[PDB]
């Protein structure tokens, strides 16, 4: 099976959950687990998710906000201050049973909150702006959907205390943009910023047109002082109005981020990966091969661009496997959504050229060795914005 | 409290114990949480795991190790191939209690290797090497200890497989040195290696000069053929052998990183954080303030400094808050560990100079302004080698 050829069984148009688990499981995203409603990601899909860490985590810094850890664990009674279909349940640990059972966090307000009233004892103290890069569990009821709708899953979580509402809303809005760009600018998905515990709620939705539904992306709260008065999060103010109660959002974005890339981008070759998040942008692939002297000057040629490539900070590299045919090479990079195949072969190699292989499109294009890294570059960010423009263009038709 | 002065109240020589909980709460580290053994990483000692997280990536990363992310859960059948009053147990989700209770992950070998036995089909596809950052939980029976011994806790843990013994022994021998720098050029931490269900395992060992422990600081596994013939690991063997089993390894370091800090280098005046992994390398205090035209100048110079500071890739920042008092400064960031405090005031601005005070040794030193940066730089290295080879001389005395 792993060095034979593979094919996409099923047709997005004609049966796009089955397409949807063709592509995930042969572009080796993800493992199914016995436990269910969990996947694993394999290395394919978790890199996408570090290359949305990474950048989303530059960007919040940016605004002042830390990143901390706060534990796993919320007991029964702390998480029923203010869904319990949705919880799972530690009763026994070690060698007892629990007289409290234990649950596992779906999310961290309860677990936080408490050291947030502690941490806040004037106005000095705020704001407080935490983040946490962590995993969540939620029983869901509803099917569970590998990235989409999973019972197990990795996210970030941002929460923030203010001494004025408009701080507060200020960065409710800052953080939602953030969200829009994560899809817009990393991953080339169009959405729309909506209002939906809270004072008010905005999400971004990617509308997916194979079924004309909306993926609610990410969410950004706007509390209010609704759990600062549940917490007791406050202090003096200075202006004589007695007790003040901070002004709190919390927003957060999932691995959910992945299945809307898959649901948009992918074809019926399989996963199309958008170039700022695809952890190989071009893969260099060997073409017709007889002489030893003519297989070492091709392959050492391709070393050279490799090179050269990656000078340029493009994220290439090499297949050079001779165990396997280009053939099979150019199905399995298509199948896992490389952006670009780069073959390189004799006849090219005389005319020091190669050739390009656009994935999301199938345009070949021919072009000189010279110049070569730079024109790529070009075509990274060429390939970003059409592969947007294009589903940009389905959504403003059907709307 | 928080806009006070505070004071270590017990000293290290005396009761260490009580030091040490009085130096990590003291210095903003931790946050006790009611479900025990289970402590909020607040930002000031989860930066240093970020630090010691951000270099070991990159150097497994240079060895072919890919991130990956399995489930927190195991089911009690699949734990209990290959202890167990450290488990915990969940046994009700939802709506419902489970046919089979659910273990949190107390580490990933039977999480991952039933994937592992799927993906080996030959040796073509050899080596896997996957690691994953990730919490793990394990119901100390002893008693637990911030970051030392915690009942969750953060670690990386990596799970390699190879077609022979001897390309996995030389990776055990690789990874074991990657903890020794760890601790020796991030934590200014001297360690020995030592050889304690594998064929056999090597840690690094911190000696702990006040109470004459050791720290078991990280553990590098040689699995052999165990797991591999546990989970069917295996591929033909090209040269006529037969089924041969995969050749495995795990290894892992986890937050316990950060207690072996504190016990290690901190003092009566707090923690004393080596300076490449202290989020604050440096922190620059106006001192001695009248005039309104002297105010200025003073802060804008500190602004300079802090500027030419960053441009050096120092971590500087400037504490220009004016409802706190310098002398309250200087105490806050000695009890937090910063490394370094550039204090700047009128009498040395006049001499165009600044007077840095350094934390693990009390020494105040007056530098010009013209080559500061890249004194400060030189300054940081010497702080960390004098922090390791203080350690090293007191380990080298009692030995
Ligand atoms: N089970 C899940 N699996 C993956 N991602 C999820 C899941 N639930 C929520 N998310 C994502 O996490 C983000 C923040 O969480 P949250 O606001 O609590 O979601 P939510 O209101 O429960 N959404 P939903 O369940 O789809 O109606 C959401 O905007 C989703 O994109
Ligand atoms: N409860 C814990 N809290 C924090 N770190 C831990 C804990 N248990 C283990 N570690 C660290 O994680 C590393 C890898 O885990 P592992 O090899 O399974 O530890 P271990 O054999 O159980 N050690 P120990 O419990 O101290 O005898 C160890 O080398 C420790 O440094
Ligand atoms: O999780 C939230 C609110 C916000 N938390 C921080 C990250 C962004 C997120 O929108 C809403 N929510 C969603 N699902 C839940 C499921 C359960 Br189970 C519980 Cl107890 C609570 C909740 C719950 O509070
Ligand atoms: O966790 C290990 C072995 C290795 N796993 C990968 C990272 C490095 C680590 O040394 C040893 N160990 C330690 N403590 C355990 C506690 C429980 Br509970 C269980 Cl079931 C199993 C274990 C268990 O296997
Ligand atoms: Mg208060
Ligand atoms: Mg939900
Ligand atoms: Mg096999
Ligand atoms: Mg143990």
């Amino acid at each position: 099976a792993h060095h034979h050829h593979h094919h996409i069984e099923i047709s997005k148009d004609e049966n796009y959950s089955e397409w949807y688990v063709q592509v995930i499981t042969k572009a080796e995203m993800i493992e199914y687990y016995d436990i269910s409603g969990c996947y694993v990601l394999r290395p394919w899909s978790y890199a996408i998710w570090e290359f949305i860490q990474e950048w989303f985590d530059e960007e919040i810094k940016k605004l002042g906000v830390k990143n901390c850890y706060f534990p796993l664990f919320v007991s029964q009674s702390a998480l029923e201050k203010e869904f319990a279909p949705e919880v799972a349940w530690i009763t026994r640990a070690g060698q007892s049973d629990l007289a409290e059972a234990i649950a596992i966090r779906p999310t961290s307000e309860t677990v936080m909150y408490p050291s947030y009233a502690k941490w806040v004892q004037s106005h000095r103290d705020l704001p407080i702006k935490l983040n946490q890069w962590c995993n969540v569990v939620r029983w869901e009821f509803k099917h569970p959907t590998p990235f989409l709708r999973t019972r197990e899953f990795l996210w970030q979580e941002g929460h923030t205390a203010f001494q004025s509402k408009d701080e507060a809303e200020d960065e409710v809005f800052k953080i939602l943009d953030l969200y829009a760009q994560i899809y817009i600018d990393l991953l080339a998905i169009p959405v729309i910023k909506g209002r939906k515990g809270g004072d008010f709620t905005a999400t971004v939705e990617a509308y997916v047109p194979v079924n004309g539904r909306g993926i609610q992306g990410a969410t950004s709260h706007h509390l209010g002082q609704n759990f600062s008065k549940m917490f007791n999060i406050s202090f003096e103010d200075p202006n004589g109005g007695g007790k003040i109660y901070a002004w709190q959002n919390s927003w957060g974005i999932s691995t959910r981020t992945i299945g809307a890339l898959v649901m948009i981008h992918g074809d019926n070759c399989g996963l199309v990966l958008p170039p700022r998040v695809a952890t190989i942008q071009m893969i260099i692939v060997p073409v017709g091969i007889t002489k030893d002297e003519q297989k070492t000057a091709l392959i050492e040629k391709a070393k050279e661009i490799n090179n050269k490539l990656m000078d340029a900070s493009i994220r290439a590299e090499l297949d050079i496997r001779d165990h396997i045919s280009p053939g099979w090479k150019f199905n399995h990079w298509e199948l896992k959504g490389v952006p670009v195949r780069i073959e390189i072969g004799p006849k090219d190699l005389a005319n020091n050229q190669v050739t390009c292989v656009i994935r999301y499109s199938g345009e070949k294009r021919t072009i000189p060795i010279d110049g070569l890294a730079s024109k790529c570059k070009d075509m990274l960010e060429e390939i970003h914005y059409s592969m947007y423009n294009r589903i940009l263009e389905v959504r403003e038709s059907h709307t």
